[PDB]
C-alpha cells in the first residue's frame, strides 16, 4: 500500500497488516509477567510517545526481543499479539525465503526487509527459528550492519522505533553479537500447570462440556506435554462423545 | 530499464546538491554507490557523544583526520606524512567502533561513504567488480573520502583453495583499487582516501588486508572510569533523582560493554515512567 | 546505448594519443582496455624508488624488459632470443610486487596497460572473452606491450572441474590467445608481449599457465641488510637530527615487510608534526625534530 | 550497422582471396568467421619441427590428412576409409598440443580454420548458435577443412542442469551439425570435415563429443630421447659448441614438459649476450658482433 | 532487408518444390523454416541397414510412422487410431538415434523437417516465438509431416525462474500450438503432425513436454545380439580378408557404443589400406 | 495488410453471424483469432466424471455472458484437462472466444508491442461478450516485456463490458504474483480419481468396440497415477492391439483393403 522499489516488496507480501489478526489477548493461555514486561516496555512506548517522551534520546524502543524456550506456540501467540495491538504490520520474515539462488539475492532481501521495516511502518519484525545467525555468512554481517549503524538515528536523535523479536528453541549460541542487540530476553517455559487451566476455559468456550467433570483434573492429565499436544488434544476428548451424536 | 536510471541519477543528483555544499557526471555503476553519500549533519553523534575511550579519540582525529582534512599543513613531509591509507577498528561486540565511525563522519567533513554489503554483491557475472572500482573512483572524484565497511571480516576474509568465485576476485579488485598502480597521483600525492571498517575478530580478515590497515585500534571493554563516564554521558536528559550515585553502579559494572550499560541504564529509566500509568 | 560508445571512444582516443605523443583504429571492445594503457608521466615511481631487490631487478631488467625493449640487438637468436612470455612476481604481502610494477611500467619503454580486472568481467554472454581477445589485439598493435594483471590468482585459478561457466571460458582464453596458433608470427618474432603479473598466492594460478609465464620471481620479506636502505628510501625528505642510529631501527624490526617498515617511519615523521601541533600554532613551520621515538 | 559489417565482409573477402589461391557468397554469420581462416604461410613450424613423439604425428597424418587430404586413393574403399569426425589432443599442459595443430595447419593444406572460443560466444541472444551453424556451413563450403578449437573444456564439456541455457545450445548446436542428420551427402561422404581438438582436461569435455572425436592421441612429457630431440631442435640458431654436451643436459633436465625445455634453453642461450653486454658497457655503444659463447645452461 | 529476402524466398520455393514434387504460397516469415525440408532421396540410409534394434525400429514403422501415412486404413476408430504425436528417442551418446532420425526421414513418406535450433533462437525481440508459429503452420499446410528437434534439452528443458523469459515464451509457444485451442480440426483428426524428437538424457526436457511426445523409446546399448549384427552391417564394402572370425570382434567388443564399434572397425579396416605403403617405398 | 483485414473481415463475418465493423489495421491483426463456435469438435459431455469445476464454471463465469468476474485461472497440472476444459467453455460458450497466440502479441517494434494488446482490449470491449483466454499465462504474464505486462493489467480494468480473462497455466507459485491476486477465481484441476478414471476409460473407449481387452472396469484400477493424458495413451496402445495384430495377419497375402472387423 506505498511505493515500490520492488527488491524489498519480494518481502511485501509477508507484510501483515496490523488489523484483522486473530490475536484477542483473552485467549492466549496464562502468561502474566511476559505479557505484563511486553505491553509495559515493548508496545506501551512503541506508541502514543507524547505520553512516553519526557526523555529524549533514550526512551525509545528497545530494538530486540528474544523469546527463547521449548518448541510450541508460546513463542507465536506474543509474537502475533505484539504486531495487532502496537497497530504493527506484523512484516513475517519466513526465514525459508532467505535461501540462495542468486549471488546477492538473500543479501539485498535482508536489505530491503529492513528498508520496507523503516520505511512502511515502524511495527516489529519478527524472526522466528533464529538460526541463520548463528555465530561461526554475508547476511550474517548484514543484519548487523543495517540493525543498528550509521542509519539506525534519524536527524532528530530518535531510532527508528522498530522492533525485530527473537524466535528460537536454542540459546547461548546464537552469535551473541547478535545477542547483544536483542536486549530484553524472556525464557517463555512453555508447560504450566496453572495456565494450562486458563487455555483449557478458552477451548472449551465452544465446545459442549455436560457430562464430563468440571475443569479440574483436565490440569494434570496432560501433564507431560507443554503446549502442543494440549492444542491437539483440544479435538481430541471433544469428539469422543460426538461419534454416537452424530450417527445417532 | 532506461527510466530507472534516470531516477537514479536524479537522486545521485539531488544527493549530491545536498551533501556538497553542506553535480558532477557519474557512470551506471557509481551511479549506484552515490547513493551511500553520508551527510554529516545526518548523524548526531560525535567525538563530544563518545565516552570513555579518549586516546582512540586522540588518535583518530591528529594522525588520520587531520592528515586527510586540510593537509597543507602536512605538506612539510611530501609522501611520508600523507594520511594512513586505512583503518580499522576490532573488538568485541558490544563497544561503540560503529559509534566511532558516526563521529568521524559527523565532526569531520570528508566526504563520507559507507557501502553495504548488499552494495557489493551483485547477480550478474561481474557487476560486483564494477561496483568496487565505482566505490574506489567516486572516492578520487570526490576525495576526502573516508569510506567504511562495517564487519569487514564478512565482504573480506582469509580466502581459502575452495573459495566462490564471485567473492574472490572482488576481494582482488578491491585490494587493486586501495593501492594499486594507479593508487598514487603523478607527482607522488598518496590520492588520500581512508577505508575505515569495523569488525569483531582481526583474525580471518585477511594477511594482505590487515597490512593495508595500518591504524588498528582496539576497542576493548571500558573500565572503572570509562563505565563512569559512559553513565554520566547517557544519563544527560534522563531523570536525576538525589539519592542514587554513579559510583555504586559503575563500580557494581564488572563487565557490562557499553552497549550493555546503555542497555541496562534504559532498564533503569523505567522506575519513575511506570508509576504514572498507575491513575 | 551508443553515447556511452562515443565516450569511451573519444577517451581511448585521447588516451592513444597521449601515450604516442610522450614519445589507430580501434574496434567497439578494443576502446574498453584502451583507456586502461597507463603513461610513464603518470606513474612517479622509478627503479631507483625500490631497496635490496637490486639482485631480483636486475633479472627482471636485463632478461625480459631489456630483450623486448630493441630486439635488433638480440638478433642472433632470434627465435630463442625473446623477451618471455611472463613475469609472475609472487611473494608475501608488503613488498615490492605493485613497487616492481610502478617501476616497469615507468622505466619500460614498452605500452604497459593496466588490466583493471573488472575490465575481464562483463555481465553480458561472450563479453569477457571479446574483451580478453580486445586486449591482446590492442597489444599487438601497441607492440611492444607490458599487459599487467595485479593479483593474477582471482580471474586464474585451477579450474575447478565444476565451477562457473563464463570465467571458465574467460580464464581458457588467455590459454588460446596468449600462446596459441597464431602467437607467433611469419617469421618467429612471438608478438613481443608479455603479460606480467603479481600476485601474493603462487600454485595457485594454474597449472598450465605457469608453464606460460616461465619467469617467476620470488619476492621475500627483506633482511638485515635491505631495510638499511629501505629506511633511506623512506626517509628522504624528513629534516632529521644530526644522530639518530638508523642501525638501530633497521636491526630491531627484523620481521616486517616494506610497508610494515613505511608505516612505521610514518609514525615517526607523524610525531614532531603533532609535537609542533600541540603548540596551538595554525601557520605552518618549516622546523621540527626526527628524534626515534 | 551496415557501415561496420561493410567492412568487416571486405576484410573477410580479402583474407578469403589470400588463401583461396593457389569470391564465395556469405551471409552475415558465417562472414565473420571467414577472419579466422589461417593460411598455411602464417604458421612457420611444420612437421619437422616437432620432436620426440613420432608415432602422434605418423598416426595422425595416416590416419586425418591422408583421409581427409586426397581422398581418390581411399575412394574404392567406400564409408569405412574417409577421414574421422574429430581429433582430440590431450596431456599435461605444455607439450606438444598447440604445435601439432600448427604443423597441421601449416602442412596439411586442407583450409584450417582457428575457432577462437569468444567468437563462438556472441553478447546477443540466438547469435552463437547462429556462429555455431556457421562454422560448419562454412567448412563444408571450402571442404575439406579441418575445425581447430583450442582448450576444449569450457566451450565444451560435461552438459548440467544448470547450464546458462544459452551455452547449453552452442554445446548442442555444434553436436548436432557436427554429427547431425543432414551432414552425409546423397552418396554418403561425411563431409570431408576433421574437427581436431587440443584440451589437458579430457574427463570434462561433454562425453556426447568425445564419441564425435574417436581420435584421441595422448600427449604425454618427454622422455629420454624426447628431451634430447627438444633440445636439439630448439637449440638450433645458435653458435653453441665450444664444448658443448647435450647427453648432460638432457639427463639433467628430468621431467620438466617441451616448453620448460624451451625456456631452459632460452635462458641458458641468452646468458652470454648478456655477459657480452655488460663487458663491453664499460665502453663504446651496442654495436654487438657475432662473438658470444654458449657452454653449460643451469 | 528485401533482396536478401529474395534470395531466402527463392531457395525455399526451390527446396519446398524437389520436396513436394518427389503450388502453396506462404507468408514469407515461415519462409525461412522450410529450408530444412530434409529431401527423401537426399538420406543415403534406410530402415534395411539398421542391425541391433528390431522392436523400436518395428514399433516406429507401425504405431507412429505408420498411423500417419496411408491413415484411410484406420478410418473405423475415431479420434484413437491415430499417429500419436511425439517420439523421443533417448539414450546414451553414439547408440544410433540420429540414424533412427534419418531412416524416418529416408523411408516415412511425410514432409520431414530438419527443424535447427539456431532457426528457433532469433536475435530481435518476440521473433523467435512466431518463427515457432510458422513451423507449425508450415506442418499444418501440408499435414503429413514429421517435425524433428535433435538433441532436445537446450531448445527445451525444464523452465526455471527468469532464465531469458524470451526462451520460456519459446517452449510455451512449442506446447501450445503443440494441442492447445486450435490443434485439432471441426471433425476430430489430431492435426496429422508427429513430432520425432531425440536427447541424450530425459531428466531436464520438461514436465509438459515429457508427455507432450507420449512414445519415449529407449535405445539402450547394443548387447552380443546386436553387436554382432552392427559389426557385420558396418562392413559393406570392406573386402573381408580369409580367415576373418567374425564372431572373436563380437565378443572381445564387451558392449561398447553404436559408434565405437564403427571406430573399432573402420581402425581394422584401415590398417591394410594404410599398410599398403609399398608405394611410397617405390 | 490488406489480406490481413480481408481474412479478418472473413473470420468475424463467420463468428457474428453463427453485422460487422472495419477497425484498424493495428487493431485488425488480433482479430484474425476470432475462433469460431461449430469449429471445436468438443462439448461438455466430451470431459470426463469431472463435473464440478465444470459446474462452477457453468454457474458463475458463463451466466453473466448470457456480473461475472474478471480473471479465472486454471490451476492442474499437465495432462488434467485445463486446454480441454477452455475448448469446451469455447465451444459451448455463446461469446466470442478470442484466443491470443502469445506471438501476436510480441512484435519487433518499439509501439507495437503494446499497440496490439491494446488492439486486443478494443476488440474483447467492441464485441460483446468475449474471451480473452490465454494459453500457459505464466509464459506471457511473468515474474518491451515489462511495457506488455504493464499494459495488460493497466487495460485490465476495464454493466463492466462483460469481459473475461481466462488463464490455463500448468503452474503455480512462480506466475505472475501481480496479477495473479487481481483475478479473483482460481480452479484447481487434480488428477483423476475413481469416478473421474471410469468415466475418461468410458469416455475414450467409445468408437472401438466393446472387446479390445479383458474388460474396462479392471483397467480403471490401476490408473490412479497416471494423468488423463498418459490413461489416453495406454488407451490408444490399446485399441491399436488388434489393428495392430490384424495388418500383421493380413500381410502375409492380399491387398490391405479396410475391414470392419478386429
Ligand atoms: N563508549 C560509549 N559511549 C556512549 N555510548 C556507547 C558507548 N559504547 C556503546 N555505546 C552504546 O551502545 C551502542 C553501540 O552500538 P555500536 O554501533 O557501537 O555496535 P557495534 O560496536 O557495531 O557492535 P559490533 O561490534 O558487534 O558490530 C550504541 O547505541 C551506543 O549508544
Ligand atoms: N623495497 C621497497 N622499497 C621502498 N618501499 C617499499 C618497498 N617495499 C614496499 N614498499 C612500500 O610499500 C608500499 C607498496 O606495497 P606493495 O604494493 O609492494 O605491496 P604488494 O606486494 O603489492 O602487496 P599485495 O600484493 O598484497 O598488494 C609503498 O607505499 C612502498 O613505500
Ligand atoms: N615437440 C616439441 N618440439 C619443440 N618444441 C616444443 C615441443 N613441444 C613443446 N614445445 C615448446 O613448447 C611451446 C608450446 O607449447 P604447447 O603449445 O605444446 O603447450 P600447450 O599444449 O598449448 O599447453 P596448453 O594447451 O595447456 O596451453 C613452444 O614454445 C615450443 O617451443
Ligand atoms: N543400428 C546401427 N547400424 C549401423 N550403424 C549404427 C547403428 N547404430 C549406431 N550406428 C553408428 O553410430 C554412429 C552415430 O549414430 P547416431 O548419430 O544415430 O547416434 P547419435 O544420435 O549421434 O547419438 P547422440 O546424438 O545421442 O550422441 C553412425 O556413424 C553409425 O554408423
Ligand atoms: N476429465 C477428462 N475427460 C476427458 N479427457 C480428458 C480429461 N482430462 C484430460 N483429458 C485428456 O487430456 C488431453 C488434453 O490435455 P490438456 O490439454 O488438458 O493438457 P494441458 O493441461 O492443457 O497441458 P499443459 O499442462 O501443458 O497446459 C485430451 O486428449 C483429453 O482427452
Ligand atoms: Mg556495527
Ligand atoms: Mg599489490
Ligand atoms: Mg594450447
Ligand atoms: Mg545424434
Ligand atoms: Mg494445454
Amino acid at each position: 500500500d506505498l511505493v515500490l522499489n520492488e527488491y524489498e516488496n519480494q518481502v511485501a507480501l509477508e507484510v501483515v497488516a496490523p488489523e484483522d489478526i486473530p490475536v484477542g489477548f483473552n485467549d492466549i493461555g496464562g502468561l502474566d509477567d511476559i505479557i505484563e514486561e511486553l505491553k509495559e516496555t515493548i508496545i506501551y512506548p512503541l506508541t502514543m510517545p507524547h505520553l512516553y517522551k519526557h526523555g529524549g534520546a533514550l526512551l525509545a524502543a528497545p530494538s530486540g526481543v528474544l523469546l527463547y524456550g521449548p518448541p510450541g506456540c508460546g513463542k507465536t501467540m506474543l509474537a502475533k499479539a505484539v504486531a495487532h495491538e502496537s497497530g504493527a504490520s506484523f512484516i513475517n520474515l519466513h526465514i525459508s525465503t532467505l535461501t540462495e539462488k542468486w549471488y546477492g539475492d538473500s543479501n539485498k532481501i535482508v536489505r530491503a526487509v529492513f528498508s520496507l521495516a523503516k520505511k512502511l511502518q515502524p511495527s516489529i519484525i519478527f524472526i522466528d527459528q533464529i538460526d541463520a545467525v548463528l555465530g561461526t555468512g554475508m547476511v550474517k554481517a548484514e543484519f548487523m550492519t543495517l540493525w543498528d549503524g550509521l542509519t539506525s538515528t534519524n536527524a532528530s536523535g530518535v531510532p527508528n522505533r522498530i522492533v525485530v523479536l527473537g524466535a528460537t528453541n536454542r540459546i547461548n549460541d546464537i552469535d551473541e553479537a547478535i545477542l547483544r542487540r536483542m536486549p530484553k530476553q524472556f525464557p517463555v517455559p512453555l508447560p504450566g500447570l496453572e495456565q494450562r487451566r486458563r487455555i483449557l476455559e478458552l477451548v472449551l468456550r465452544g465446545t459442549k462440556r455436560d457430562p464430563d467433570f468440571d475443569l479440574d483434573y483436565i490440569a494434570r492429565v496432560t501433564a507431560g506435554m507443554s503446549g502442543s499436544d494440549i492444542k491437539e488434544t483440544c479435538r481430541d476428548a471433544a469428539m469422543a462423545p460426538m461419534r454416537e451424536y452424530i450417527r445417532q
